[PDB]
């Protein structure tokens, strides 16, 4: 109940939220409606619309009127935005050469320039080249400013979930709002578009920009706009507060455009009838650098031009039901449209079973156009699992495409052309990302990046300290004249031991087999010493960043960090040069595995254990098949280079050993290749500790990695060899799932070739991924700045084509 009989008289649009029953005067009024009797009359003026005119020049002041034209408006900050256009003469700001910024122009009493957000629903990347014409106030801020071609949206590719990472810099599954719709099992809950209980704070975790920036002391306007409230009332609102008094007036500021998104869902990404929305947008953005010329703030605000996610061409023809794969479908609830997450329709229910639910859905028609997973084995570059909201079922949806429950669900509920919610490197999902303003650079075009990296960076600009975030803090300095953050390496936690020869052949009894000069000899010892050390670790050796006990163990085609208490290496590094052969195992050395003389039986893995495991085979790290000689070749089977594999993840791996990483030394001009195993059992994102490992090979310690990750570096000017690089870097890497079947590749009873490396694209990471997964941190030494060696770490390479 509110007693919504006070009055809005003065209080228009109120910063502070008064505790009800006393009535509101906020943007948020409206979808509580609690607003004041008189919020319309006196907030909500639109008598005589939105631009002044001749006639209306040097008018007497009258206060019904939605923006002003008289002679005391601009000591009022209430005129309408065309004032100084229509009545002095002045030219709008779209049509002045633009000049550099090199400082703050501000008035006296800025302490800060001012940031504004000025955000927009559903904008798709390629609308920066493919609208241009019909946009030239947002291309002026684009050319004059700071660009990306686009910009990474997080998974899922909705607006809640993508405007809340955009505030926090959280992935989904750490903030939340893993959906635009969820149910929360331990509230008993459930959150929806429509309704209430979204409004609840249970549901938001992290700490938005907003919370950031009042707990230290800097000032906010409204993020949120009610969806009545029009453009125009929000650009002279925020007008307004910026003639406030300075220790009244906000820092930060947010505009919201339900546009394009509200056109694309009805007409498709690029209808005849998208033309006019885009056209309106940018007469906003002009509205916007128009008032701020007139307040002299053009040359002092930072504007970030923004999108939460793009759109792509989706009909109601193109949906996939589940009542086509199965027979129990009144037992499921699905969460459905361009993403799928099912759970039981009932608790009670013991004989609803997960794993032939999910066989039911896995390659069942020839063109399906959904694939089933467990969350734990999605992408791990989605970062969708570490949440109790995320079911356990997750179908991964084809573009264009949508799931249905049953027929009834779709035409009991065509209508719309346009949908998003896809994996976020599809390029239809791609969005914008322009800034402008004093501390943004000049004319100057930046690759691709993520949009969990903007939160620190908006901190940044307002001399904020972030809250614990999932960007990485120093990869974006390069969009900025000033204000960067200068991050130092973090310090090494445990440092290694070089063990030499201190065991004999006859004390190792592991059930393993091999068949197996001063000149030659002095040369073996050498390469045992580290020898061609500055070959085959091109950027110094991981840093590895938690307690442990492990040994570096040099070879001559390949060096190894071998951890004691995981009884593998934590990683394999080797250059793989332009010229290099590939060669086969020799019939004699079939199944050869050999004692490592520098490293303890007891800190050793042994062969018994996987002739007893039925189910578990083993693999090397670094590939017998590109040895060097017929004499370094013994070293690749070395207990110490062997890892646990099953069979069916060994037809992967032998196929990007044997084939793929010469065709990379080919295309790249050699690379660099660093290899390992990951542990994440809890499906965290993070490295588990040894007390988490769920899986041994049978009747031994050996743990059972859950993924094998590579790391494949080359020089970006690949006129260089990858060993011999003076410049940039190049980086592509992945994390590929260790499962005991092909399940997830459905044309895997063919030849290697025609499905393996389709699956390591899927599967794709950032040097980054694989920091968090394993608590290491490469390139410790390299010629590069350490902020641009941030950015290669978070790069990431999405093989879809322009
Ligand atoms: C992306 O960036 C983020 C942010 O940096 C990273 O997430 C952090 O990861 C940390 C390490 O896992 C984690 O630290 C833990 O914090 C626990 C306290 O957490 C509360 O306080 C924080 C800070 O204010 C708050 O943010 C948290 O909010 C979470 O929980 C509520 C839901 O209840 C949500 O509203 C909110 O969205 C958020 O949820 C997310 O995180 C939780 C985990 O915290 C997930 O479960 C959710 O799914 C969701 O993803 C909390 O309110 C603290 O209790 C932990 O301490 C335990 O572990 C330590 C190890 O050091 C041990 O020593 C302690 O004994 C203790 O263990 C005890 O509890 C165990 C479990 O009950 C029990 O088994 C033991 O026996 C012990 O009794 C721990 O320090 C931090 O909370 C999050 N922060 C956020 C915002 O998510 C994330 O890792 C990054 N991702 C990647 C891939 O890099
Ligand atoms: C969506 N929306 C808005 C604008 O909301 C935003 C604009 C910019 C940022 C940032 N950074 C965040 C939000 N919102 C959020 O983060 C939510 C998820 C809490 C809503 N107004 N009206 C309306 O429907
Ligand atoms: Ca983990
Ligand atoms: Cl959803
Ligand atoms: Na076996
Ligand atoms: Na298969
Ligand atoms: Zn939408």
């Amino acid at each position: 109940w509110t007693a919504t009989s006070g009055s809005c008289k003065g209080r228009c649009f109120e910063l502070q939220e008064v505790g009800p029953p006393d009535c509101r005067c906020d943007n948020l009024c409206k979808s509580y409606s609690s607003c004041c009797h008189d919020f319309d009359e006196l907030c909500l003026k639109t008598a005589r619309g939105w631009e002044c005119t001749k006639d209306r020049c040097g008018e007497v002041r009258n206060e019904e009127n939605a923006c002003h034209c008289s002679e005391d408006c601009l000591s009022r900050g209430d005129c309408c935005t065309n004032y100084q256009v229509v009545c002095k003469g002045e030219s709008h700001w779209v049509d002045d050469d633009c000049e550099e910024i090199k400082v703050p122009e501000c008035p006296a009493g800025f302490v800060r320039p001012p940031l504004i957000i000025f955000s927009v629903d559903g904008f798709r990347a390629s609308y920066m080249k493919k609208g241009s014409k019909v946009m030239p106030n947002i291309e002026k801020l684009r050319s004059c400013g700071t660009h990306a071609p686009y910009m990474r949206p997080v998974y899922p590719t909705k607006t809640f979930p993508n405007l809340y990472t955009l505030a926090t810099g959280l992935y989904p599954e750490s903030h939340g709002i893993v959906g635009n719709s969820m149910y929360d099992p331990v509230f008993d809950a459930s959150f929806h578009l429509r309704g209430r209980e979204k409004f609840n704070h249970r549901w938001w975790g992290g700490q938005p920009l907003w919370i950031t920036a009042t707990k230290q002391g800097v000032r906010a306007g409204t993020f949120f706009w009610s969806v009545s409230i029009p453009h125009e009332r929000r650009i002279l609102t925020i007008l307004q507060w910026l003639s406030l008094p300075d220790n009244e007036r906000p820092s930060v500021y947010a505009f919201y455009s339900e546009q394009p998104d509200f056109s694309g869902h009805k007409y498709g990404p690029f209808g005849p009838e998208m033309t006019n929305p885009l056209r309106e947008i940018d007469k906003t953005v002009g509205q916007l650098m128009d008032g701020l010329k007139q307040l002299r703030l053009h040359r002092c605000v930072n504007v970030i031009f923004v999108g939460d996610h793009g759109m792509e061409d989706v009909t109601c023809d193109r949906t996939e039901f589940l009542s086509n794969y199965l027979t129990n479908v009144d037992d499921i609830t699905l969460v459905p449209g361009t993403l799928g997450r099912i759970r039981a329709k009932s608790i009670n229910n013991s004989k609803y079973d997960p794993k032939t639910i999910i066989a039911a859905l896995t390659c069942k028609k020839p063109d399906q156009h959904f694939k089933p997973y467990m969350k734990q084995h999605l992408p791990k570059r989605l970062h969708y699992a570490n949440n109790r909201r995320i079911e356990d079922i997750h179908l991964l949806v084809d573009r264009r495409w949508h799931v249905a429950r049953k027929p009834l669900d779709v035409y009991k509920k065509c209508f719309f052309q346009g949908d998003h919610g896809f994996d976020n490197k599809v390029n239809s999902m791609q969005t914008v990302f322009v800034g402008y303003g004093p501390t943004f650079k000049y004319r100057t075009k930046v690759p691709p990046f993520e949009n969990i990296e903007l939160y620190n960076v908006m901190c940044d600009l307002l001399g904020l300290k972030p809250a614990p975030n999932n960007g990485t803090h120093g990869s974006l300095n390069h969009l900025l004249r000033t204000n960067t953050f200068r991050p130092t390496m973090p310090d090494e936690v445990s440092r290694p031991n070089y063990p030499g020869i201190m065991y004999l052949q006859s004390e190792f009894d592991l059930g393993c087999t091999c068949d197996d000069n001063k000149l030659e000899e002095l040369n073996k010892r050498l390469h045992t010493k580290g020898s061609t050390k500055e070959r085959h670790l091109l950027y110094g050796r991981p840093a590895v960043l938690y307690r442990t006990s492990y040994d570096i163990l040099y070879h001559t085609d390949f060096e190894s960090g071998y951890s004691e208490i995981f009884l593998m290496p934590l990683w394999t590094s080797y250059t793989i040069s332009k010229q290099a052969e590939v060669s086969s195992i020799p019939e004699h050395l079939t199944n050869c595995v050999r004692p490592d003389v520098r490293v303890s039986p007891g800190f050793s893995q042994n062969c018994l254990a996987y002739k007893n495991d039925k189910q578990m085979s083993y693999g090397f790290l670094f590939p017998p098949y590109l040895s060097s000689s017929p004499e370094a070749k013994y070293d690749a089977f070395l207990v110490t280079n062997m890892v646990p594999m099953y069979p069916a993840f060994k037809r992967v791996w032998a196929y990007f050993q044997r084939v793929l990483v010469k065709k990379y030394a080919s295309e790249r001009n050699g690379v660099n290749v660093i290899s390992g195993p990951i542990f994440d059992y809890n499906y965290d994102g993070l490295r588990d500790t040894e007390d988490e490992i769920k899986q041994y090979v049978e009747g031994s310690s050996i743990p059972v990695p859950t993924h094998y990750y590579s790391i494949i570096t080359s020089c970006l000017d690949f006129t260089q060899p990858a060993d011999k690089c003076d410049g940039p870097l190049s980086v592509s890497s992945f994390i590929l799932p260790h499962r005991p079947d092909n399940d997830e590749s459905c044309n895997s009873s063919e030849d290697e070739s025609k499905w393996v490396e389709e699956l390591m694209k899927m599967h794709t990471a950032r040097v980054r991924d694989i920091e968090h997964l394993t608590g290491l941190d490469f390139y410790r030494k390299t010629s590069r700045s350490y902020s641009e060696i941030l950015t290669l770490k978070t790069y990431l390479h999405t093989y879809e084509s322009e």
